[PDB]
Formats: C-alpha cells, sequence, structure tokens
C-alpha cells in the first residue's frame, strides 16, 4: 500500500482545496508537482499533513498541561511510567520536527523545492527553538552528570521547563488551520478569536499557578513564602495545586490575593508578575467579548443607523409629523427590518444568476399574464432583468392623469383602482399591468390610478421598455392590441394606434 | 363561544402582522391555511400564542427566583403550601408542553401540517430537556421509594433541581417575541440586548448565591466551609441567603471573598466556578455597554468622522486659513450638524413621496411665485422634482456676468443682489428667481448676481429645464415675457427673445 | 433700564442665533413674536436665559456636594448659619420653578403660547419632581409638628433628602445647554460624553459614602455596623466622611471591602447596592473611553482600512512583489496618508467656493502659463474646473507614441521628458503643459513622454476640452500656435492645423 | 569639519523627507530657505534633530525612572556621585532649552524665522515648564540657604520632584516622532497607542509606589502609616520598594489594598487618589485593547459584514435554499473570503499602473491568445483595458441560443462548451474568445455556450469593443476571418459577413 499513501501525501479534491485552487485540472498540476520528489516531500494542504497536525494538536495540550504540574507538585520525577510518558512524548515531536523539513510552506504558491526551499527557510526561521523543545534535555543532563544532589535536581526541573517552548509550535498550527477552515465552514472570526484567547488565557492561569507554587519548591519552602504560612507543604498534591491556581486565579480576574498579601519579596515580585500577565489578559478578553457582540448584531445595528440618516434628512427639511410617519411606513413596508442595496448586489452577482433570481421573484407574476406565458422565454427574460420593484401606500396616486409618463407598471401584489372621468370605478389584481399606453401612444396619461392596498409594483421604465421592443417587433403588436380594448372600454380613441393597427 | 376561541387562535389583523404578510388579503389566505387542522392547531404569530407566552414568562420568572431558594434554605421541602405551589406549577409547565406539538413553528413559511411537520420536528429538537423540566421528578421518585432517609434527601435535592433547565424554553420564547417586538415598536436593539443580559446576569447571581450555600447543605456542613467558620447555620433563612448572595455577587463584579479565603477543596472549587462564569458575565456587560454607547451618538460621531475627511483633504491642499474658515462655515450652513445624503435617501423614497416632500420644501416658494399658483399644478410637480438645493454666503459671486450659464436659481430664502454696468443696485426678495434668461436666449449672462446676506437657493439645471417646457410650451411663454420686461429694464435687448415674442 | 432688559429677555443674535434661524431677518420675527407676552415671557434660546441655568448650575452643585454631608456627619442640622444657608437655597430653585412657566419650550417651532402652550405641557411633564425639590420639606414638618424627638429627627433627614431630586433638573439643564455648545464651538461629542459621565460617577461616589454612613445614624449606631465596630462614631466628621467616601469608591471601582465584610444584614445589603450601581457606572465609563479612543484615530484608522482594501485586492489577483511596491508607492505619493474623496467634497460644496479652491491649487500652474495671465478669467475658471489631479511615478509613459490620446495634461510639480524619434532629449519644467496636438489635429500622439522624477499633473480630458473652447473660440488659435511651433521643432508637420492656420 | 555639521543641520533626502516635500528640488527649496539662519537654526526634519531627540528620550526616561526613588528611598541625597549625575542631567535639559530655540517649529509651512518666529511663539507656549524642569532648583535653595534643618530637608524633596516635570516634554516629543514614523514604516496606529499607553501606565504605578512610600517619609513615619503598620521602616530601599510598587500596581490593578485597610486619613486619601488614577488607565486601556482587536480583525470582519446583507436580501425575496447555496458557492468562487471593490481601487489608480495590473492579470491570456502576440501592443492595452471579469458555476448558460447579445467572452481559466442544433460536442480550453459573431453581424446568437467546469472570463461589452475597433479597423479583419471559419464548421452562414470580406 504505498499508491496510499503517496495519495495521502499529494493534496485531494477537497471543496477547500477546490476553492484554493480553482478548477480540477489545477489540483492536478499540484499533485504532479508535488511528485517530483519521491516518498519524502507532504504538501501543506495535504490530508495526511492535517491529521499529522490534529494528532500533534491533541499531545501538545496534554503536554502543556501535564508537565508543568508535573514538574511541580510530584517530586518522584524520575519514576518509570512517568519516564516512558516523557520520552514517548518526545519521540513524537522529534518526529514531527522531522516532518517540517518534508512539510512545504506557504508565503505566492507554496514552496516545494525540497533540500533548497524549504530546509534551508525552516532552518533560519523556528529550527531554534522547536528543536531545544523536541530533545528531552534534563534526561541528557542527568546521564552527563552521571559519566550535592539537591542543586542538580533543582538545575534539572528548570531545563525540564524547555519542554513548555512547544506552545509556539501549537499555535502556529492553530494558525494555520484556523485559516484553512475559515475557506471550508464559513467561521464567524469573532467567536474563533475569543475561542483561542480563551484557551490561552485557561493555559496561562494553570501556569501561573503551578508556577506560583514552583518557586518555594525552587527556592526550598522559605517560611516567609504563602505555602509554608497556610501550613500545606505536607498536604497532598492535588489540594495543593487547587489551592495555587485558586491563586493564580484571583490576580487573572483581578479579585484578590491568597489567604494574606505577600510577605517574601520573592513572592511578592511573582505575584506583581501574575497580575500583570492577569490583567491585560482580561483586557483582551474584554476586547474580544466587545468585537463579538459587534459582530453579532451588526446586521440590525446597520439598519438602525441607516433610518437614522432618514429621520436626521427630515429634521433637517423639518417635515409634518403625518409626512415623516408616512415616511416610516413606506421604510416599513419597503425593507422590513433589512439593510441591503440591491443595486450593489445584482452588479456583483453574474448574468445567469440574476436571471434565476428575477424568475423567482416575478415567477407568480409570470404565471399570472397572459402574454408571457405564450412568447418566448428569451423575450420574457429580457423583460424581467429590466424591472424595477416599488412599493406604493394606499391612497397615493401611482399615475395621475394629463402628465408625461416615463415607465409603466406591473402588479405583482396589492389592489389598484383606476379613475377617470366618467368611466365609474375599476380594479385591477395581481398579475396586471398598467401604465402601457403612454409609452406606445408618445403622448399623455389617459387617466389616473391610486393604489386601493399597499401595492407591490415592478416599474419599467421608458427607454428600457423601447430597447426590448426593438428585438421583439411581434410583442408589440400584442399591447398595441390589448391597449386598443381598453381605450375603447374607456371611450378614449387613440388615432396613432388605430393607424398604426391598420398598417399591420 | 367556540368561534371566538377559534378567531383566537387564528392570526389577528396587527400592524405587526400586516408587515410580515404585507396585504390584508394574504392574511386571510393564512387564516384559511389554519382552518385545515380544527380545534387543535395554534399559529405562532397569533395572539392567543401571545397571551400563553406572556403567561409562561412570569411563571417562569417566578419558579427560576423561588426553587433554588426553596431547595437550599428551607428543609421543611415536604410542607402543604409548597407541595400545593409545585404541582400547579408543574401542570401549566405540561400544559405549555403539550401546547408546542399544536403550536406551528417557523424556519421560508411557517409550519402547518399538524401530525408531521410540527410533531417530527420538535421531538427531535427541543423536546428532550422540556419533558423532564415539566414533570415532578423528585415527587415520582419519592413515591417509588415508598412503594437511610439522609442520603435521599440529599439526592432529591439534586433531582429537583431539573426544574430549573425551563431556562432554556424561557431564552427561547424570549427570543422569539423580542423579534417580534422589533417588527412593532421599532425598538432600539442595543438597549433590549443589554436589558436581557442584566436579566441574566441577575438569575446567574441570585443562582451562585443558592448555589453556594447548598454544596455546604448536601455535604452536611462541614466545619471547614464558609458557613460553619461564621456560625450562621441556625441564623434564620433570609440572613443566610443575603450572604451567600453577597458572597455570589462579589465574584461576579470582581470585589473579593467573603469573611475569609476558602479553605476547603469543595467551597475552593465552587468559588473559582464562580469567578469564572462571574468575570466572562462582566466582560459581556462591558461589551453590551460599549456597544450601547456607540449606538446612542452614532449619528452625531457620523457627522464628526464626515468632517475630519474634509478637514484631512483641506491639509492636503494645505489650503489658507481664511478659505479653511469660509469652507467650515459653508457646512455649517449646509447640513446643520446633521450627517445625510440626499441622493440616496430620495432614490429609496417612491414617486408620490418624494413629490409630497419637494413640495412641503418649496410650498412657501410657490406662495410667493406669481407664474407657479396660476399654471397647471402638474407643470409645478415637474419644476420642483428636477430642482437642486444650493447654499450661498454672503460676498460669493452666484453669477458674474459674462459667463456661460449651465443653471437657474430660485430664491427660498435671504437676499440676493444684482450688478450690471450702469444700472445702479437691484435686491431680490423670497419667492424671486434669476438666472433665466442665459437659458432662454442661449447666449451669455446679461449682469453679475452677488449674495447680500446668507441665501438658500434652488438650482435647475439647463438640459432638466429644457425637458420641463418640452412638456409645457405655453409656460415658456410667460417666462419669455418676464425675460423681456427685466431686459428693458436693464437696458440690454435681446434680439432674439423679441423675434420669437413677435412670432408669438 | 426696562428696554434692556426686554432686549436681554429676546433672543441675541449670536453665531449660535444665526445658525438655528438661518438669516436675521428671520430672527427679528423671532423676537418679534416673543414681543406678544409683555415682562413675562422667556425665549429658550435667550443670553438671560443663558445667564440664569449658568447661576442654576454652580448653585445645584453645591446643593448636590453639600446637602447629603450636613444631613450625614452634622447632628446639629437646626443652627443659624445652616439654617439662612437652606431657607436662601430653596429661594432660588422656587424662583427657578416660577421661571419655567415663563420660559418657552422646544419640541418643530418653539412653543411661544405663554397661559396655554408653556404652562400646560410642563404642569404635565417635570412639574412634581420639581416643586418638591424646591420646597423646605422638612421645616414645614417642623413647624406641624410645633402647631418623642428622636423620632421625628430620624424622619426629618429622609424628608430634607427629597431636595436632592434637584439633580434631574440639573441634569435637563446639562442636555439643553451642551446640544447647544455643540452648534456653537464645534466641540468632539465623545470628550463631552465622558466629562459628564465622569461628573456623574464622582456625584454618585459622593452619594454612595454618605449613605453608607447615614444608614447607622438613621439605625442609632448598631454594634454590629462597620462604624461601631472600627470605633469611629466620635471622631471628627471629617475623618468619618473620607472613611465613608473611601469605603464607597472601592466599590464603585471594584477593589474591595472596608475594614472587614459586612456583618449586619442592612449593612450587607447597602454594599451590595453600591456594587451594583458601582459596577454598572464603571463598566459604562468603559464603553465611553473606547468610543472616546475610537473617535480620536478615527481618521488615521480609515485610512488603514482603505489600504487594507487594496492589499486585498492585490492578493486576490496574486500581483509580483514588485509591482505591489510600486502599488504602494503611489498610494503614498497619491494621498499621504490622508482618507478622503474629492469626488464626493466638492459636490458637497458650492460653485463660488469650487472655484476658490481649484485657483488656489493651480495659482502657481497660472501664473507659470503664458496662456493663462492674458486671457479672461471667465475663460481661466471654465478650464481649471474641468481639470483632474493625477500623480506619476518616474519610469512611467505618461503619454505613449502612436496611441489615441483622450487627455491633455498641465505640469503643476515635478519634471516630465519627451521621447520622439530622432529628436534627442527634451525636459519640460513645472507651469508646462504636453498632450494638447492629439485633441485639436483629432488624431494620434506624435510622439512618447515620460516623467522623470515624481510628476504632479492636471488631466484635462478631450470632451471637456472641446465644451471650453466652443465657449471661447478665441483661446483655440493660440494653442493651434503653439502646437505649429511644436511641431516644427519636431519635424513632424500636421496638415489639417496648417489649414485652420491658414482659414484664420 | 564644518560643512559636515551644516550638511546635518539641514533636512537630509530621505524617503519620508521625500514624502512631505514631493519632488527632491522642493527639498533643496528647503535647504537654502535654512540656509539664512548660520550655524544657529535648526530644522524639525533634520537629521541632527531627530539624533538629539533619540538622545533626550533615553535620558528622559532615565531620570523620570531614577529621580523619584532617589528622592524617596535614599535619606543619603547630597553624597557625591548622586551629585554629579543630578548636575549632568540638568546640563543637558538645559542645553535641550536652548535647542528648543534653534529649533524650528510646525504648524502650514514650518517657521524658519529665528529671532521672530520660533523665539517669541515657544516663549509664550511651553517655556514656562521646561525652564523650571531644567534648572536644578533644589541646589539653588540649599545654596541661598548656605548664603531647624529637617524642615528644610522636608522641603527640599518637593522641590527636586519638579525635575519630574520633563514628563511633559517627553510626551511632545514622541507624540511628534510618532507622526513622523507612520509616514515612514507604515505602523499600524492602534499597536502604536497601545504601547504608549503602556509605557505611561507603567511609569505612573512606579511614581505610585514611590508617591506613597514618600508620604510616610515627610509625615515622619507616623504610627499610624502603612510602612510603620508592617514594621519596615528599618529594612532596605530595594524591599520597601518593591512593597510600595505592588501596593500602588494593585490600585491600578483592582486587585486589593495592602496588609490592612489604611487607617490614617494622610494614607487613604493617597490611596484613594491611586484608585481613581489606577481604574481610569485600566479602562482606559481596556478601550485601547478593544480598538487594537477590531483593527486586527477587520479585513475579515468586513468581508462577513458585507455577506450579511447578501444573506438579508436573499431572506427579504424569501429564496430557496437550493438558490441561496448556489449564490453561496458563487460568492465564494469570486471573492474568496476577500472583501474589495474594483471599480473603486483601478478609479484611484493612474493609467500605467492600470495598465501594468491588467497586463498581469491577463498575460497568461494574451501568451494563449494568436491574434494579441502578432498584433501592436497598443491595440492590446487597448482591448485589455475595457476588459470586465466574470465569474461562472458549472451547468450556467453564458450564451443562450437566439438571444440578443450585448457581450463577447475570453476564457482566462476553466473549460466551457458550445452547444448547437445537430453540432455534436465542442469544447473550449484556456486563451480561447467566444461570443464575437454576434457583435460582428448585428444579429443574434448563433448557438448556446455552457461552462463544463468552473470558467473564469473576461468579458467585453459590445460599445467597449466598437471603439476600439474604430481605432484600429486592420484588426477586425482578422476577427472576421476567424468567425468566417467557425460559422463555416458549425453550417450557418452568415451573409453581410461574407460580403464585408468580398468587399475586403
Ligand atoms: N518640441 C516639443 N516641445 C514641447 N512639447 C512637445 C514637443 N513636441 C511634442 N510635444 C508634446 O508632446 C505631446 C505628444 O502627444 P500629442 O500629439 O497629444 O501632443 C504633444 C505635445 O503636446
Amino acid at each position: 500500500m504505498q499508491r496510499q499513501f503517496t495519495s495521502m501525501l499529494q493534496p485531494g479534491v477537497n471543496k477547500f482545496s477546490l476553492r484554493m485552487f480553482g478548477s480540477q485540472k489545477a489540483v492536478e498540476k499540484e499533485q504532479e508537482r508535488v511528485k517530483t520528489a519521491g516518498f519524502w516531500i507532504i504538501h501543506p494542504y495535504s490530508d495526511f499533513r492535517f491529521y499529522w497536525d490534529l494528532i500533534m494538536l491533541i499531545m501538545m495540550v496534554g503536554n502543556l498541561v501535564i508537565i508543568p504540574v508535573g514538574i511541580t507538585f510530584f517530586t518522584e520525577q524520575t519514576t518509570t511510567p512517568w519516564i516512558i510518558f516523557n520520552v514517548a512524548s518526545d519521540t513524537v515531536f522529534l518526529l514531527d520536527l522531522i516532518m517540517n523539513f518534508r512539510t512545504g510552506t506557504v508565503n505566492s504558491s507554496e514552496i516545494i523545492l525540497d533540500p533548497k526551499v524549504i530546509k534551508m527557510n525552516y532552518l533560519k526561521s523556528w529550527f531554534v527553538v522547536d528543536f531545544i523543545s523536541s530533545i528531552p534535555v534534563d534526561y541528557i543532563f542527568l546521564i552527563v552528570e552521571k559519566g550535592r544532589a539537591l542543586r542538580i535536581v533543582r538545575f534539572t526541573k528548570i531545563l525540564s521547563l524547555l519542554r513548555l517552548l512547544r506552545l509556539s509550535r501549537l499555535i502556529r498550527y492553530i494558525h494555520q488551520w484556523e485559516e484553512i477552515f475559515h475557506m471550508t465552514y464559513d467561521l464567524a472570526s469573532a467567536v474563533v478569536r475569543i475561542f483561542n484567547l480563551i484557551g490561552m488565557m485557561l493555559l496561562l492561569c494553570h501556569w501561573d499557578g503551578c508556577l506560583q507554587f514552583l518557586v518555594p519548591l525552587l527556592q526550598d519552602f522559605p517560611p516567609d513564602c504563602w505555602v509554608s504560612l497556610n501550613e500545606m507543604v505536607n498536604d497532598s498534591w492535588g489540594k495543593q495545586y487547587s489551592y495555587a491556581l485558586f491563586k493564580a486565579m484571583s490576580h487573572m480576574l483581578c479579585i484578590g490575593y491568597g489567604a494574606q498579601a505577600p510577605v517574601s519579596m520573592s513572592d511578592l515580585w511573582i505575584t506583581m508578575l501574575s497580575m500583570i500577565v492577569g490583567a491585560t489578559c482580561y483586557a483582551m478578553f474584554v476586547g474580544h467579548a466587545t468585537a463579538l457582540i459587534q459582530s453579532l448584531d451588526s446586521s440590525r445595528r446597520q439598519y438602525q443607523e441607516k433610518y437614522k440618516q432618514v429621520e436626521q434628512y427630515m429634521s433637517f427639511h423639518k417635515l409634518p409629523a403625518d409626512m415623516r410617519q408616512k415616511i416610516h411606513d413606506y421604510y416599513e413596508h419597503r425593507y422590513q427590518g433589512k439593510i441591503f442595496d440591491e443595486e450593489n448586489i445584482l452588479n456583483e452577482l453574474n448574468d445567469p444568476l440574476r436571471e434565476e433570481i428575477v424568475n423567482f421573484n416575478c415567477r407568480k407574476l409570470v404565471a399570472t399574464m397572459p402574454l408571457f406565458a405564450n412568447a418566448d422565454p428569451n423575450f420574457v427574460t429580457a423583460m424581467l432583468s429590466k424591472l424595477r420593484f416599488e412599493v406604493f401606500q394606499p391612497g397615493d396616486y401611482i399615475i395621475r392623469e394629463g402628465a408625461v409618463g416615463k415607465k409603466m407598471y406591473f402588479i405583482q401584489h396589492g389592489v389598484a383602482g383606476v379613475i377617470t372621468k366618467s368611466s365609474k370605478e375599476m380594479k385591477l389584481t395581481d398579475g396586471s399591468y398598467f401604465g402601457e399606453i403612454c409609452l406606445l401612444t408618445k403622448g399623455r396619461r389617459t387617466a389616473s390610478v391610486r393604489a386601493d392596498t399597499y401595492c407591490r409594483l415592478y416599474s419599467l421604465s421608458v427607454d428600457n421598455f423601447n430597447e426590448v421592443l426593438e428585438e421583439y417587433p411581434m410583442m408589440r403588436r400584442a399591447f398595441e392590441t390589448v391597449a386598443i380594448d381598453r381605450l375603447d372600454r374607456i371611450g378614449k380613441k387613440n388615432s396613432i394606434l388605430l393607424q398604426k393597427f391598420q398598417k399591420d
């Protein structure tokens, strides 16, 4: 199963991968490139690499949690199981270190050159810290000593603490994979940021708890320390840890001290350090929280902000209360508490998508109308692209009689009434259009039109209409025919239209 | 009164409802849809549902407040009145649970399918938690036991604590109804968010207060606990609660500990937990406050921000101080400390509304002018739509003599003076227009015009004017006539105009 | 001096007033309106009113500071000087109350109707609180009693505390005058908001300090209170106040308790209340600070944000590093770290201002050029309005030979070199223009032009140029002449131009 | 080496300098201006000045750190080394003061007038504070005394504290140079702001630590002070300082008190003051942190915000889930999680840069296409400027057969298939163009085109195409030829094209 291994090493065709590299052909090229170095090089966005990093993360986390505690509260640090654990952990880290040379880096296109690009760049960047972390230094030191004890013991713990420098690597890994996870699952940034901070914060607290206890151990439990004053040196490890952790935590969240304020200088300085660390962390957390909160209601906030401008405008012109109310109502009907700019979004989209959206919007209208179903779909598409959405309140004159008409209408939803001299009352339903005659006749509006209820209309401008009809002269005839009947019903004969019909 | 009940079950025609569903016809359709399931199904936006939720909220709140306290500070938990209270409360919750199957869900259109849509979705979503909360588990356990006591008693309290899981339901309800309340009364989001948080925070504090006391009770008041060290075990319930609450509250708001720092591990851990809960809550509160504050002065802030850009621009070109001052003055006059973009807002509005606004703005002007009152209102409307607002400072040449004039003017407010060679001094008042001759003659400006005080003018561009006058050729004649007299007064005869008049 | 008084009562012609009311004539109208009610009514924006409010504010502040302290720490509350102070203060407040009926309200235009508008609205709005505050209730109570003592004494202090309800009025006044002060001196909003909060916060702290001491006094110094445990009942007033204030302050800023955690319930509850008040206040302060900070660097922040978008764009297209660097350099040269949009700002301004700005920008250019100084200033104005600012980096081909030229140029600043076949090297200085021939000839570019150093140019488009020259055909001749000489120098004869010259 | 000195005094030609002054010629002018005053005046942006300020900053920092400590914890303040240090420090400050008269100020152009502009402005601005700081006042006082001791000693320390007023100058310097450093290295503002605050905060803490100890020293260690209660008067200086610092720091970060709550009034008041200082500082820090955090993820946040609007839009129209998914996919492909507006950025850039960018984008396309490599580069440039980027998803009809075609295409990347009646299957690769025939023929689309995979296309509109081809009629012929072959292959003969070819 070498082929399988090879496949694993190369980048898979994931959704994220596709997004990164565009087409699938492009992905293949990357794979081919990878193939140059055999049974050695690993691509940064590979599946195997992901798995490896996952493996690392758990282990790393454990080490960060467990190691300090082990160093501090357990004096028997040369016992079997512990030793076994340590060596094994070190091995994994060593392996990881080795892998980083095989692993490709990303800066432009990813650096796939094995001996030159990856090795020489990594050796001058992060290799120094990593190497120290990977190797078991304390054990080496012990071996050296082998080939007066208290001092040695004291020294060893500090040396062992070098194994905690793996945190940097962990951080790096998190930063890498989190970016990848944004391009997969569409994560909210703020949430992610807060979670990381929380993880960091807790870790720091833990370290402080360990650290505070540790200094006394290192300093041989002097009587003016906090451990000796409470008389909990001979108490169980767990209790001590808890107390230490509590002490650390208080400083972090700005509560208080331990049993008493620190007496000895060493203790005092440690406390101060913790406070400095803690307070800053807390501040950062607060900031993060604020950011998160702002993000969460950003959609709602924005709308309100936009509306505020409208209010200000009104104030500037000193409009009557009634008028203001009307405007407010209109706004409510139009946007329904949702900020967006159709002009921008539609522009951003491509043609087919736009068509799809438009069709969905006006599907009902299309179904209703007799002209739209029979004619070619291309014509329909042409028509619906040029439409512009409008909302009218009840008691608004949509068209006034005698004016110069720039735009016709299409009733998607609601009921509008027609008013003409000696025409009684005529009411229009959904899937009806009005204002077609003034654009055809090139004259004035034959009669007034006023909305009965709230009317949701799709307007079409004159120029657009003309453009549409230059492409499809057969559809104009139908329109003309429709107009003529309406005119007859009304009682106002348009002569030009009649002439045109005769000609036809 | 079954009809009434049915009506209640169906959605009413509220303002919010109208907003949601658009037209009233649409609302009727929803009602009809609801009617399919008889004496069973309840619509989410129904009036009855609202009332039910209101009923729940009070009760729920009471339970959240009262239950924990009861569990903790009252050992006599099997007494009559308490028992009566508990059972009754449980009944209501059970009823509510039953209702959720009858209640429709909102995701698109609301799911009105009774046996399939509502029941199967809710059973796999929130039913598990709810059911546990509703049932009186402790009593059931007791019954089971009936069909050594201390342990049982200890167990029972924890079981009873399951009744506090109703909080989730409460939260859900709040989230639902708050959305509805945004679409009714136009609430500020930030305020709402803060209030909810406050409610939550207080509740949490209360729980902590209860919780802290509770552990000692559960653990049988060990001598190293905070209750036994203060010697307030046998003190009255209320005092204990207060002290406990105080302790909780301090941790929340980051003040301090109780009488002393916790000695026993159990206490210590509890304290730590509280601190973790408390600190985070505080941070969240701070964030919310920040958000609120930003929202409150957002209208003011924005203006300032906008102005800052202007200042920066000036700095970039390194303008003289005098010039800068002038610009500042202009800005002050123009916007009056109010950020808004007329171009956007007007576009957003529909035609009738625009007309109304324009009319209100220029009502005074219309009243003043002799031409506007006599002519058709359509013409007036056409004119006023195309107008563009402008502000001039005293000592600014509005028109310079001999230039090519692109726009005429209309004095809404202020006083402007005309300057011509051997024309002495002429001053114009509100409701007067100037700059009409260059657009009619299609030549140069006959004389200069300079503002006396601050002038608020409505400009009309040449193209727009032409457009207006192609529709109404009768109004042009009047303009021409007006011009001729003015020309005569001046002493500069325009020949083309004269010719036109002769022709007429 | 009744006339003077009358004048004072009426609104003065301040800058703020002018801004509010527009023209000075308008202000006069307001004064006339005011005149309807004689020796009675006061305008809200009057000078006298301002002075009155100033007088109030100091007094009010003093009362807020002094009264609580007096109530608490001085048992001898019936002494002479104190009595004198109190009565006098009350008198002023009573007078202020009376004034509010005379004072006009602002909602639209300000309500100047004396008996109906001002009196009936204020009587149902804020009169209840105010009246109570104004009257000396404690003294009245004492009088009543006159026409067992300890209880009475206890009662009286609480009654006196009603005089602290003037805070509301103070707040109102501050809110009023701060708005006015925005329209005078162009204050930063955030700063103002923070200052108010600080004032409020300190006041609250003071009250808490007083309040904490006060309860013990009211409760007769019970031995389980904080005052009796420290044994500072018989200590001097000042020390007590300080300690009390300290205690209050700690709760506000989240430090700690007093000497010990509160023992008695009353004390405990008070402490809790203070904490609730304090913590919230602190949160608010933090929010305000955040807001202020964001405001302060908003000009800088915005620029950075804008740039970030550019960077993102570059990243999207995956541009070479060199190219990116070039772009960065260009950006630096163009905007100089200053965000602004000329297109918007210029549109916002009126014509004369624009002209002034343009002239200032291109004054140097005008001075340099021989054509601009001799010709009419109108022509110059026309030219300079249509110009568009551009920046070029050294080594950029401004014009390439043989291309179709849409725009000519004007060198404001920097040095550009001309490159033609067998033309050697020609270098242009400030106040020189190039690219004029392609627009005149209506053909192709005669020769290439490349920048030597960083060149700051003003471009003029073809259409604009044509527009300019239709108005002024005499200036075209000069241009033609200039071109011809250049052509001769080059060695490339343009025939059309020659023909035109011949015709001329 | 006087020439060198002179050079140093004058402004160097740095990058920052260039940015400030534009061209290098301009810089020379500044130098010339500087030359008017000889061996005296120093320019604000000079290199020497920078160095001087750097020198000051270290020294100033040291003084701020060291002086207070010296004043407080060392009673032997008249010893040799200390004296030597003090005098030397004073000398430097005196020199700096002298320099400020020689140093030019910046307000517009920098004030280079030596006796009038720089001296008279600085003498009325900041000279008062500075002078006091510079002079050794304590020593002068001592001298005066020379030409009962305890009181004198007490006095002297306070006088010496005047030397701490150099902080203002330091602040000023920082504010100056930080602005300069923004215009050099493109620093993130937020980071800079936070760092300054941190520096300030620490300094304040230090001062508080010193200050707290100092009052006892001044007050002669009264037994009710915090130093005497802990019995650490005779302890070493360092320990005392640490304890004092700790005490200060706790108040700053809101932890607690020292050993006990303050007993004496003096101590108490000091503590309160510290708390006031501390809390405010902490709040400010929090605000700064928040600002920083918002800045850091602003690029990411913005994108998310933008997307939210899209989501809202979708919600408003109530689109199907499938459709929504499609839209999401499109968005992901198009922008790749990166907010930017090409329309704005490109407008902001100049022509050459745009050309460069466009060329880089379409270099591959150019390489691919046979027509583009052979023809003139000018033509290519013309073509590529007018192109518009578009993205298509697999299964989208790019062109539908029979429609009126407004735009042709260019396949940068991906694979698109052509569909015609009885044409089998034809597939196009990168560097191929389609949609050219409808623009040439001025008719309808000959056949449909649908994307196979994700297609990245560059569209060219009809009008733009026409514009391009009016300039280059030779390139049209090639296009026609290409079309004809394609038509032949298809089987649909276009007659007009054929006619044109014949004519040619
Ligand atoms: N000898 C010259 N001196 C100054 N400018 C020139 C000379 N020759 C050409 N130019 C300018 O360089 C430009 C090149 O393109 P145009 O033909 O648009 O217009 C040309 C002139 O404006």
